[PDB]
């Protein structure tokens, strides 16, 4: 009945939006456009391309089809205007901050970021005359009273990257609208099938594509969304000029077709998770579990007001310390030790004994790490299989 | 003794019998990596277990390529980045703070030029751009604040050549690191390291490829200096990841560098000489001509001429435009060092919206083409050439 | 022991065996070098493990051919560059003249033409049997019938042999039981656990998935399958699978349980809403009641799978109508891809011929068949809906 | 014309038909979709003017098809997924029971495993004469010859054909001539315009030149080609091409001149160097003037190619101390790669065989094949030198 103005559901765009094979031979998958450079039919249809008249290509790392395609295919997933595909993560959230900052801006910060984030913030573009400032983004008053005149870019994770602290983007929208500053949101982890940063007011949104989005591990990959005036920008500046962060083209037609799916993984990843989640609560060894799906999430409402599921990714607490720790993670057989997340592969890092091993039980607790604390990305595998791992594990871990 | 560069272009740092017997390494299009023990693991993010952990940090692929073009270009490490710009972006973000000062050639890619200008000029580092040829000149620019000097040699777009050993005799009275962009030779025509330059950047889209199929960076130098770029530039400021794929073809087209290099330049060689005596070029700025106003500083620092070539059409803006669209075989485009020959007329293209000032201005002559002369049979080049000489009367 | 997903996304491959990479890497190598003649000798010998030639054996490969044969239940996994490359390969294999082979009465276009204008031009009679009716294969059944070969569900109406039926007929007698398990995916259906001896497929379509490769898969005991390797492809195809393609039939098949799961409801849906249409003349789904062969479908399909065949009342000008309309779906022949795809053989791909001979060749001047994809069931809805109208 | 290297580069590519594209787009689609089933009907009808499926058809495998015709000077090309591909999907479109097939007295050993115990095992007839020998070849010549097969060079002598002689012969008869010319590629050797009518490639080898694809390539008329393409490889072998591959093989085909020139200086250097060893029995090189063929192999290639032969003195064990000496050189089979490559059959490929089979066959017990490849000549001069010291 309710005709043609209604959108395609998300499955649908994921897998056709931008593209009609009768543009390309008939060709059902898009071809790969792996070349570095376009021709011109004439030095004044070059010219134009140059000087901003005809629509067109000329240079791959200013932009390329491939990639085009996968731009506007995100664009319509986050519900934004425009896209930009970088080489990385960090190739996103870099060529978008250098182009909105300047020295004498200000950044407000999340008060816990993905370390390369932080680190990026700290001894990157903050020894450049930006400053910097962290506030808990939970707390919309804090947000408020830490607004100044030189506030230019609010800049958060929600989730946040390692400990699930979330924000409301609406609020943060909000106040941003009424100071002026642009608010850029990290949406890694939840991706658009779950969160819609900008449709709750936020500018623009930022993704590791190397996580759910590609959800196989064989990419690295950034993404950036929001309007055309914004990533053209970022697009022009940050990527051309300030980054050279170039997806190629062979990575992007992989990270598209990750996408397809992208529906189906991230239910699974959300169910697995739930089931273990529900499954670890009960369990002798864990001491304390966060996850953004059990009433003792700290921020159980917030979650379920802003994420449509409560995603792939746990953390918990077991009783017993670093010993524990190191002889659970030690008897995983299934789950794989390792960095990153949302992979159809399970994986799980201990962080007194991996990523911060070299410091001390003191230098751990300011940063917020327990040494029991262990943070698992809930993959595709069978829910069965998962809960022996794990089960087994615990018992080793006692 | 040493093997030969052929020989290391096609084997350095690999042995088949690491990799089950695969003559062509495995590729390793994976973003993580996974260890047997916390302990193990633990290791790698302290930096103690020679091992992998993230392919943005490190990759056996990219490793591979990184540690082949340090081979070729004599220098003690590699870092492989998403393009010539991440190589270019990652170095210097790495190198300079605000109040430091960076000394610049003359002319500069036009990209290189816009991040200098646009980019990191506007976070409080200072430029000076000075004649790189003029080393008394070069002297007198130096300044506490000089901690790097940075080029092109052979540069855009009269092919100007910079003294590279003295450059670096200057740089070592002030403690400054000399950087040079050698995309336009490659290490198989000129290596920067061994005249005395600290670091090498190029853009492997360019000759390295070769195919014209990548875009692609490369940094060589110093242990402690690419560490640094790697850990800092690429890791945390530009994020300019190459894609192991990506890697694997540029392996695969460095294998053929010494061999397509040999025909790029035969071929240029060939046209330079045809085109230095039409009656419709005024001036032709092409290293193997014996006119070429440093043609023994050229030939002091490069093996061959290259494969590129600048001139002017009398006729100026006009003429470049009728040359231009009479090409049949050479394509027009920017680019350069692809089997495919290509042809660009700043004036009517990339500098087209300028008025005919600010290109002077820039130094941009209305009539000025650059050629990046392909693989084709020469005479198929010529009769194309020849025929558009004739078109842009 | 593990499940499916498990199995699907994890076997056969331990990361710390190629330096902690979580994704296998990809060995795009045509030839594999030996530290001595003598570990050579041995690899072409056949007591060595190791590589020499990748059209013979590859890594990359050789984990494809490992997962696919623990998904399928079997022993032994081969790749190859498409699915007739799978059925040519085998056939060549395990038929020389004077041989018989038993063929289900339908068979896919391709699969036909080889069969009749291919091998059986090279003295290895064909005969065709109603592969449902187990006493007219057991009568048609001769000491010279080397191999049975039939898909199951076929086209063009899905039509079923009970697999376990046939391969007791088959030990009974002593015949070779080849199953095209396409259709299904060993995720839906596992003939190597109802009897049957090999089974083939077009990995091109569900366990790639997502349209961008070609290949092929054959399961089956490690001595038919060696056989199958060093003869059939080695000497008689040379349908060699790229390394590239390998790698990116294994990401495919890491959400097949996932992909299937959607596949599979979406049709359902697509089914019963077909069912209930007036354009509708007859409708082909394993999933519906109505199914003359529902309770074996039920039975031996763990679900009734993403194909739907069915008739429009107004023929080959209704299907031609309804064909052109569709939107959404795309007109194309394959299936198992993301993409829904629809194809009505009597104006695509039989078009040429007239009604009567397609009549005798058993394709309807009506019959469509959709391979309904993962988009958004509510938009395939619309998008057959108006369809159904423009067929008129 | 476009000279070679032009071709090579540019042939049946405008960047202004692919949106300005330098490189052409990589079809990476199994499937291609038709704006109406009229059209689709059409494509399955007998025109083409267009695109259904991969292994039938696809713009990149196109593309290559196109520029091996160019440079073969043929006109018409196939893209397959290996040499064995295209070997098996010309000779099985070309023969049937009772056809006679005359084939050159020594052959790639897996085209001689396909030829007696593949396609003559189904009642092909199978004749070996030496196709330099003009009278014999006339002689052997029956109503049933059908086709007459050959590579030239061949190995392990390097024996060349006279192939405008045997092309003379053919014609008279009516038999179709099909030249392997792997070894010389399009660049050094044109058997089509010597009179062949088809030529087939191991393009695994010189074409690609890198190692890291396996495919095949036929051309020749577009009668013949037409029917390989729609019967030995779509029904008879599905060896279909990936397009990942087929732009790989591009790339390589992109450089092909200046590799066999570097190829060939290099060989020449090792060729004369062996010739004045005292380790080294005989040695089979096209560009020595003592070479048996030294002028026909002039009139027909134009370098004498990257392949050496050798006999050692000291049989079996000075061939295994040679070939495990070896440091730069790899111990392999395969051939045309950029890396140099050894191999010694007695100790490596034919090492289970006992040395009685071996003698009546070329298969010497000192026999080395070398394939030259592209590092620095220098290097290869000295590790060939102290391997044939450690030889002694
Ligand atoms: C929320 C968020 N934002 C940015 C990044 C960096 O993306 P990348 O540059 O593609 O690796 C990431 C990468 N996270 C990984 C990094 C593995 S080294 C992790 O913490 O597990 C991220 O999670
Ligand atoms: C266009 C192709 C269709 N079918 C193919 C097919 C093959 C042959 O599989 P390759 O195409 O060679 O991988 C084998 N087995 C079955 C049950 C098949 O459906 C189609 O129907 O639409
Ligand atoms: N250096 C080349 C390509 C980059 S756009 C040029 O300027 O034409
Ligand atoms: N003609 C090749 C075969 C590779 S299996 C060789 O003789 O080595
Ligand atoms: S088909």
């Amino acid at each position: 009945m309710h005709g043609s103005n209604k959108l395609p559901g998300f499955a649908t765009r994921a897998i056709h939006h931008g593209y009609d094979p009768q543009d390309h031979g008939g060709a059902l998958v898009p071809p790969v456009y792996q070349t570095a450079t376009f021709t011109f039919p004439t030095v004044e249809y070059g010219a134009a391309c140059f000087a901003g008249e005809q629509a067109g290509h000329f240079y791959s790392r200013i932009s390329n089809p491939t990639l085009n395609l996968l731009e506007a295919r995100m664009a319509s997933l986050e519900g934004g205007e425009a896209g930009l595909a970088l080489a990385s993560g960090m190739g996103a959230i870099t060529s978008t901050l250098w182009t909105l900052l300047r020295p004498g801006d200000e950044v407000l910060l999340g008060n816990t970021l993905y370390g390369h984030t932080f680190a990026f913030l700290h001894h990157g573009i903050g020894e450049f005359g930006v400053k910097l400032r962290h506030v808990d983004m939970a707390d919309l008053q804090a947000l408020e009273a830490a607004m100044t005149p030189a506030t230019r870019v609010i800049y958060f994770e929600s989730p946040a990257n390692p400990n699930m602290h979330m924000a409301d983007i609406a609020g943060v929208a909000k106040i941003a609208r009424k100071h002026g500053a642009t608010v850029v949101v990290d949406n890694t982890y939840c991706t658009p099938y779950l969160q819609r940063p900008l449709e709750l007011g936020a500018d623009l949104v930022v993704h590791s594509a190397t996580k759910y989005l590609s959800g196989h591990g064989d990419i690295t990959a950034g993404i950036v969304v929001g309007s055309q005036a914004l990533v053209d920008r970022i697009r022009l500046q940050g990527l051309k000029d300030m980054t050279g962060a170039v997806l190629s083209p062979h990575d992007a037609a992989l990270l598209m077709r990750g996408i397809k799916t992208l529906n189906l993984r991230m239910d699974r990843h959300c169910a697995n998770a739930q089931v273990l989640a529900e499954f670890l609560a009960r369990q002798p060894q864990v001491e304390l579990i966060h996850y953004p799906g059990l009433a003792s999430f700290p921020q159980y409402t917030l979650a379920r007001q802003q994420m449509s599921q409560p995603g792939g990714m746990i953390a918990f607490e077991l009783k017993g310390g670093i010993g524990a720790g190191r002889r659970f993670m030690n008897a995983l057989q299934l789950f794989s030790r390792a960095v990153s997340l949302g992979d159809a592969e399970s994986l799980a890092q201990h962080p007194a004994s991996m990523t911060h091993s070299s410091y001390t039980p003191e230098e751990r607790a300011h940063y917020g790490i327990s040494e029991g604390l262990v943070r698992l990305s809930v993959g595709l595998e069978d829910i069965d299989d998962l809960l022996a791992d794990v089960q087994q594990a615990l018992k080793a871990s006692a």
